[PDB]
This record gives structure tokens, sequence and C-alpha cells, in this order.
């Protein structure tokens, strides 16, 4: 299997990347240092995460050692909730790029279509615990996405929770200068969204699966949540094909044609995980993999649910 995915801009994204929400700022330099040696050359950052520059320091010392070139990395990051309004998404552009030590990034995501109010808090609250909305909608930050591209901060654009209401508004958005090139969403054999990624990919629009491990180190897991690493028929095909638990998971997006970015900041973790490209599932593994969905979301949260483009209420 190819290793990179061709975009609607002309680039190619590479399938599998490294994760980085949740990895500690004191661990994750180490974390993107060790996945560049091991072959990665795609990393999912945001301003959200609060440890960009620890992953920057990762990028720069790898390329002024020369163990790769930035035309041969493909680094994303994700606009924040509180910075849809036009007049911030350039500064908060330019503060990840600042971070991340780097002088374009090869794709820019709005993180979700929910707008919230700016200021120094991400999830600013009323006194009953609601997210604050903004007023900027969806339409107007896009446009605004468009114009990093026009300045050369960004190589691509993209969106990140979209439901399929929700890329059809951008793909329909008048005046509509640049198709998003990625939805990223969660996705994994409990969360299989058939629906919403056959539309994006029909729309030449490349899906990225995230949380394909079922995010064990989430904040919120609960006992009587599933647990895909430990489920006993996903051990089993694993077992049928001598890879691990891991690797299944990573695998199955990628045969979906998705790109596919599983966190780890442990070094041995890194590396099982990027040695997928010597194996296949065969179909009647991937149904069954289809087979066990249940709907079942990491991330989804109760604070934003009243909020006007909160994008889980369509069953797609
Ligand atoms: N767009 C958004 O809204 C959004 C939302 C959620 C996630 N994402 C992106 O998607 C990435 C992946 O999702 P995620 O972080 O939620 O979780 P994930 O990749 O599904 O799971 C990460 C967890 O799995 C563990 N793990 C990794 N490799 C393993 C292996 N081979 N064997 C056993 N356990 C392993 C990691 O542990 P250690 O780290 O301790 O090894 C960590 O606890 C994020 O880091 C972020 O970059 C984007
Ligand atoms: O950004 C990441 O990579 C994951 C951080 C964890 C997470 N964020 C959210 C979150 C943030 C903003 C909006 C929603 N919403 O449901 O409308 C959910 N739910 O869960």
């Amino acid at each position: 299997m190819a290793s990179r995915i061709l975009l609607n801009n002309g680039a190619k994204m590479p399938i599998l990347g490294l994760g980085t929400w949740k990895s500690p700022p004191g661990q994750v330099t180490e974390a993107v240092k060790v996945a560049i040696d091991v072959g990665y050359r795609h990393i999912d950052c945001a301003h959200v995460y609060q440890n960009e520059n620890e992953v920057g320091v990762a990028i720069q010392e790898k390329l002024r050692e020369q163990v790769v070139k930035r035309e041969e990395l493909f680094i994303v990051s994700k606009l924040w909730c509180t910075y849809h309004e036009k007049g911030l998404v350039k500064g908060a552009c330019q503060k990840t790029l600042s971070d991340l030590k780097l002088d374009y990034l090869d794709l820019y995501l709005i993180h979700w279509p929910t707008g919230f109010k700016p200021g120094k808090e991400f999830f600013p609250l009323d006194e009953s615990g609601n997210v604050v909305p903004s007023d900027t909608n969806i339409l107007d930050t896009w446009a605004a996405m468009e114009e990093l591209v026009d300045e050369g901060l960004v190589k691509a654009i993209g969106i990140s929770n979209f439901n399929h209401l929700q890329v059809e508004m951008i793909l329909n958005k008048p005046g509509l200068k640049y198709k998003p090139a990625v939805n990223q969403i969660e996705c994994h054999p409990y969360l299989t969204q058939e629906k919403l990624i056959q539309y994006c990919q029909s729309k030449g629009i490349v899906v990225t699966a995230y949380s394909p491990l079922g995010s064990p180190d989430r904040p919120w897991a609960k006992p009587e949540d599933p647990s895909l690493l430990e489920d006993p028929r996903i051990k089993a095909i694993a077992a049928k094909h001598n890879k691990t638990t891991a690797q299944v998971l990573i695998r199955f997006p990628m045969q979906r044609n998705l790109v596919v970015i599983p966190k780890s900041v442990t070094p041995e973790r890194i590396a099982e995980n990027f040695k997928v490209f010597d194996f296949e599932l065969s179909s009647q593994d991937m149904t069954t993999l289809l087979s066990y969905n249940r709907n079942w979301r990491v991330c989804a949260l109760l604070s934003c649910t009243s909020h006007k483009d909160y994008p889980f209420h369509e069953e797609f």
C-alpha cells in the first residue's frame, strides 16, 4: 500500500501520522523525534493541546540534524473555537507557526464547527456551564482560512468534526475559493462513519480518522465503556495476522482510503504503530470490523450540545 494520498490541492499527505492530544509537554519532544527517526512524516497538532512549542522543538532538531527535509514533512494544526472571528484567524495561525517553528503548515483545519466567545478561556462558560458561543458563522471562518492559503501561511485548509450538512454548507458556500482538502473525524470499529465517509470521499475530500485506538487515555473514560484494544474479537483478527491489536486498528482505516493518526508517547509503541504497511486485512476482516459499529464517541462534549452548530445531533 502506498504511503501517501493525493489531496484536492495537488499535494500528497502521508496516510499515517502521529497524534499529539494529551501528549505531555515533557514527553512529546522525544516522542516526535522518535517518530521521525522510525519513519513518520506527518504530525497532527493543535493549539488547544498546549504542547505545540515542544512538538516544534522536535521538528526543528530533526530538520537541523538533516534527518528529514521540510518538504518531506506534513504538519497539521487546527484553529481553536475561540478564534473563528475573521480578525483572529491569522493571528491564531501565526502563533501555531511560531510555536511549531515553521514558516507554513501543510494543512490547517477548523478544529470544530462551533465558534466560542473569544478571550483567554478555550471553553468560555456561562454560570450554568453552557459554552458561550460566538456569532461568527462557519462560512466567514472558511473565507478567513482561504486567505491563509493566499498569504502562503498554509498549503491546504480543511475541517474537523463537520457533519454532512456542514460539509455541504462549505461546499455550497457562495464564492467558495478552495474546497476543504480534509475532514478529520472520529473513526474506529465502534464508530465506523460509513455515510459521512462516503459523502466526503465522493466530493474528493480526504478523511482523517482520529482516536483510532478508542483513546484509552481520554480524561473521561468510564469502566462500562467499550474498549477496542481489549475486544477479544479484534484481538483474534490480530492473532490471525500475527500483528498487535493496535496494528489492526491502524491498518483498518488505511484500507478504507483514510488517513490515520494514532497517538503515543511510548517509543516502542510509536515504532510498533508504524509497522502496518507489510500486511493486509481481508475484505471479510474489514466487513467484520465494520460490523462492530455501535455509534460510540470518545469526543462529544455535553457543554456544547446546545450550540447551534453542535455537529452530532444529525445522524451523520
Ligand atoms: N480533530 C479533533 O477534534 C481530534 C479529537 C481527538 C483526537 N484527535 C487527534 O487524534 C489523535 C489520536 O486520538 P487520541 O489521542 O484520542 O487516541 P488514540 O490514538 O486512539 O489512542 C491513544 C492511546 O492509546 C495508547 N496507545 C498507542 N499506541 C498503543 C499501542 N500500540 N498499544 C497499546 N496502547 C497504545 C496511547 O498510550 P501512550 O501514549 O501512553 O503510549 C494512548 O493512551 C490525537 O492525539 C489527536 O492528534 C483530533
Ligand atoms: O481536540 C481534540 O483533539 C480533542 C479534545 C477533546 C474533545 N474536544 C471536544 C469538543 C470541543 C469543541 C466542540 C465540541 N462539540 O462537541 O461540539 C467538542 N470533545 O472532546
